[PDB]
């Protein structure tokens, strides 16, 4: 029944409150999803000022439920088939030589609206390091999010790279931990091993002066 939710265009809100290092800061964000072709549109604004870690950094953080699942494959669809109850994803986000985050949402439809709720929560990041010196590039990101199930809380579980772009030529590792476990009671998709191909573009609206993130994104189930 939850895959049905998604056959259309899909507004999807995003609200997130972080801390990092005691850098208190919120996000919001607002934009569509269409499965079918696992095509995400989001405009995301810092609500308190300037945000105080980079935006590709938070990227990953600020809604899997709209990848596009292969016909042969939609029986891995974990993410869909938890709606519109929902989903509780958790991650540890380990910045190498750096800090990490930790974060905790709620994934759930309300009314027609897919709604992402976070808290972020960064510590032991250094001052003049690549997240708090703001020395990573606005840039794209892209990489494959290896799924597996986690039948002791009737779930998920992820993990993936991310290669952030240093302003000196260099990479700045940013390695996930995931978890995901439905908010309600019902049966879900338990998959096999697979992977989803994300791709994020990053861009800025030029007549907008507030700190701000414009994203282009697709997502893609395969492997089986």
């Amino acid at each position: 029944k939850g895959e049905e939710l998604f056959t259309g265009v899909v507004p999807i809100l995003v609200e997130l409150d972080g801390d990092v290092n005691g850098h208190k800061f919120s996000v919001s964000g607002e934009g569509e999803g269409d499965a079918t072709y696992g095509k995400l549109t989001l405009k995301f604004i810092c609500t308190t000022g300037k945000l105080p870690v980079p935006w590709p950094t938070l990227v990953t953080t600020l809604v899997q439920c709209f990848a596009r699942y292969p016909d042969h494959m939609k029986q891995h669809d974990f993410f869909k088939s938890a709606m519109p109850e929902g989903y509780v994803q958790e991650r540890t986000i380990f910045f190498k030589d750096d800090g990490n985050y930790k974060t905790r949402a709620e994934v759930k439809f309300e009314g027609d609206t897919l709604v992402n709720r976070i808290e972020l929560k960064g510590i032991d990041f250094k001052e003049d390091g690549n997240i708090l010196g703001h020395k990573l590039e606005y840039n794209a990101i892209s990489d494959n999010v290896y799924i597996t199930a986690d039948k002791q809380k009737n779930g998920i579980k992820a993990n993936f790279k991310i290669r952030h772009n240093i302003e000196d030529g260099s990479v700045q590792l940013a390695d996930h931990y995931q978890q995901n476990t439905p908010i309600g009671d019902g049966p879900v998709l338990l998959p096999d091993n697979h992977y989803l191909s994300t791709q994020s573009a990053l861009s800025k609206d030029p007549n907008e002066k507030r700190d701000h993130m414009v994203l282009l994104e697709f997502v893609t189930a395969a492997g089986i």
